[PDB]
């Protein structure tokens, strides 16, 4: 049998078999329970819907994403994604594949443990690994050097790695993308008069947050042809009938990434913690690390990245050295492409983590 | 045997046994004490006559609805609609049959204890079960969702459902259609010199209510073509062989659904009381609220409606949107026909509350 | 001259001149037009009724209250408000005094500019300033950190202050109290069959939402002991001569603020809303927010606030924490008593926004 390749996703849950073109099921994290009575008498209802579900019956439940800050809430509502993926999605059986697991990089101690041990106890999985998913954007975008990006819904990172060795010395994970920007538009959407406070209306700005924002050239000379009376305004239709035109607000919401200020965070954006980061390391791979800045994650999606962050770079790097931003199309299944490279690779078979080695070891072997 | 729904209707109470095809006795619930002084010897004569035979003794008796503005008078003369109904109408004895009660929404307590109390003990039912008359109705039409409409006189209710749950921050009960409308009917009819003042003579006008008058597309442009020449008059003959002949306030009566102006009371019509019922609900449920507005009890029975109602909610609500207003045949029977349907299914059964419960937990297990 | 503090009040607008005792103007905010015809000739009737006389005038008008969840109706019925507050009041020309204007936090935006700029070229006041209502009480208070709470009907603000700058970051603005547990009250006394639904009787409604109403120390329990046969009922006498006895309603109404699932709606309680800010903070300033926790508004002036409040904080905040909740006597005039220091000061003078400067300026000096 054929190995299984499930993304941990902050978003945005990914699975598919290994190889060798595209993820089967892809869908939102969340779990709802129904926070209304019923009186139709069937009864019918579920007693936790999952998404695709819940995002089909917003407004009538209490939306739970399950990964929060980079962490799972708790296994009980975790153990339900895992259920629903591979049962109802899938349609495979955990004892017929070996699986290939994703995790976080900076995640604490013992959240891999307790994961790993329950997943072999709950699902009987044959063997299982737990690769963090920066990474294996690495493999994705074929290079073997630079810097790497997993930034989802809320927690962003930044790893350096050199042929083909990783540099611990510099790894910086930032709580700043992507759910904190989804909160700030919930904000400054409320400053044109349009109340979305709810937990199903969340995902309504989430949905804008993709589609409608776009990223500046320069803030500055935006915000001054925003002053001006040429329409920068978008309209969207709401599913009440309703519609709303943003303007300002949308290039300020993306910008953010350049400048948590905005938030009010102290933390510094994406251009300076690449640069500090490149600053840690050795004087001789500087040198390759510029030009092999590689974005990943689809909260990198916005318009207008990657060429504010290069124009940026080249303001703060060193004069004369080349730079290049490597950001490809589909960066959201950038995981899911550098996890099906790698399994299907010998002699990483004998790396997994198999049953019975398992079993003597116990959760020491993690690591 | 077999389960029997009598319904606890403002009208017109409604019964007959759960399924198949109609109900088997309707009845227009009156108890009428003769205001006059007997001379025949026999003697003959009844205490107090109900409905059917107090609408054939017209003129000698003081009718008197028991149920008025959505509670009933008092049990004595309640039990006596009770009473008369199981035996000398459906020949059945309530020992005989688990039974199902209807209810108005936003009813004061504790006049659903005190009902089932006094009819646990005067009839002596095995078990029961109260349920809101508008409740029943989206199963008389099929539907899962949507807001329901029970208007008899003299108390409308507006109770938006969603699939399959209730929602209890929008429901509205409206004071307002069909009694006053009948008082009303009387107000203006006395305008043409007609005096029908007598509490007797009020049936004539509930009856020339249901068969005469009609509702307008639009009020202005039918009073303009009332100014003209052309007869909008309808000549009715009444028991004494007087030719009565109504134009003007033929549509003006109904109209006040609509406008309640017309009686001089604050409240707003069903166009708005539906709008601002919908836009107290979520934003994704409001969807599917619109196109699944469903009309019932006999009071909605104008020929005029739903095409008013669809074009004035058409014109406040947001463009573009779909909406359907949803109003079959025999309206007046839709709360019995949900009834059956209800206490037919499995596992409603056991949602009955049993005398033996009843009796160790007392009133306490209503709600 | 002496400059003048006039309060935007959600109620219960506010006016005083700037120091040193109470404010000189109260009066509740309602305007009615009149919902009859007249008969008398004189005629001697107003176009409009405000308050006080629109609160003598009750039943023969239609109130509207001309703010309404946190925003003004039009400024057409604002003006008119502004017009009897000035001349019928307060006796004083608005060119004679520069002046102090107050409004909510999270307010969309262009509703201060609008405000501002209608405000000046209508009443020429020499200069003015907006100041939000949850700053003006940390001065009434004489604090200088803690969390700031403006509650009037019907929007709630709780905001977080420390030493001596604000915290954008974690503003909370929940509609929730008190206009619609003024509607909530109507919902639960008609359950005891007293009718109050039209706009006029509303206002008695509110009224013993003020005096009777109470705060339980544990809902379980106080709903254990309103099982029993001892007495918590109070009778209220209404104006045609009504005698209303309330019991159960009475302490279930105000527990809506720690539990809003009463309403039906998702939003968190005060208890929750207020420990979700606090842990929205960074981790030196959370020691100093706790024990400076002040409550403010007229709405916070049930019994069993604060120490129902403190109780609840003191089971979810973490252990051996000092938590002393602050709550004076006086909290409707709290504002104007903030206000009132504000404007007198030095070197507050020249902050201020004065007529030239606005004129140059136009409506972007505001922010």
């Amino acid at each position: 049998t054929t190995a299984l390749v499930c993304d941990n996703g902050s978003g945005l849950v990914k699975a598919g078999f290994a190889g060798d073109d595209a993820p089967r099921a892809v869908f939102p994290s969340i779990v709802g329970r129904p926070r209304h009575q019923g009186v139709m008498v069937g009864m019918g209802q579920k007693d936790s819907y999952v998404g695709d579900e819940a995002q089909s019956k917003r407004g009538i439940l209490t939306l739970k994403y399950p990964i929060e800050h980079g962490i799972i809430t708790n296994w009980d509502d975790m153990e339900k994604i895992w259920h629903h993926t591979f049962y109802n999605e899938l349609r495979v059986a955990p004892e017929e594949h070996p699986t290939l697991l994703t995790e976080a990089p900076l995640n604490p101690k013992a959240n891999r443990e307790k994961m790993t041990q329950i997943m072999f106890e709950t699902f009987n999985v044959p063997a299982m690994y737990v690769a963090i998913q920066a990474v294996l954007s690495l493999y994705a975008s074929g290079r073997t050097t630079g810097i790497v990006l997993d930034s989802g819904d809320g927690v962003t990172h930044n790893v350096p790695i050199y042929e083909g060795y990783a540099l611990p010395h510099a790894i910086m994970r930032l709580d700043l993308a992507g759910r904190d920007l989804t909160d700030y538009l919930m904000k400054i959407l409320t400053e044109r008069g349009y109340s979305f406070v709810t937990t199903a209306e969340r995902e309504i700005v989430r949905d804008i947050k993709e589609k409608l924002c776009y990223v500046a050239l320069d803030f500055e000379n935006e915000m001054a042809t925003a002053a001006s009376s040429s329409s920068l305004e978008k309209s969207y239709e709401l599913p009440d009938g309703q519609v709303i035109t943003i303007g300002n607000e949308r290039f300020r919401c993306p910008e953010t990434l350049f400048q948590p200020s905005f938030i009010g965070m102290e933390s510094a954006g994406i251009h300076e913690t690449t640069y500090n980061s490149i600053m840690k390391c050795d004087i001789d791979i500087r040198k390759d690390l510029y030009a092999n800045n590689v974005m990943s994650g689809g909260t990198t999606m916005y318009p207008g990245i990657a060429d504010r962050m290069q124009k940026e770079i080249t303001a703060l790097a060193p004069s004369t050295m080349k730079i290049k931003i490597i950001a490809p199309p589909e960066r959201k299944y950038s995981v899911w492409i550098g996890g099906s490279i790698l399994a299907s690779l010998s002699t990483f078979q004998q790396m997994w983590i198999t049953k019975q080695e398992y079993d003597e070891a116990g959760p020491s072997i993690v690591h």
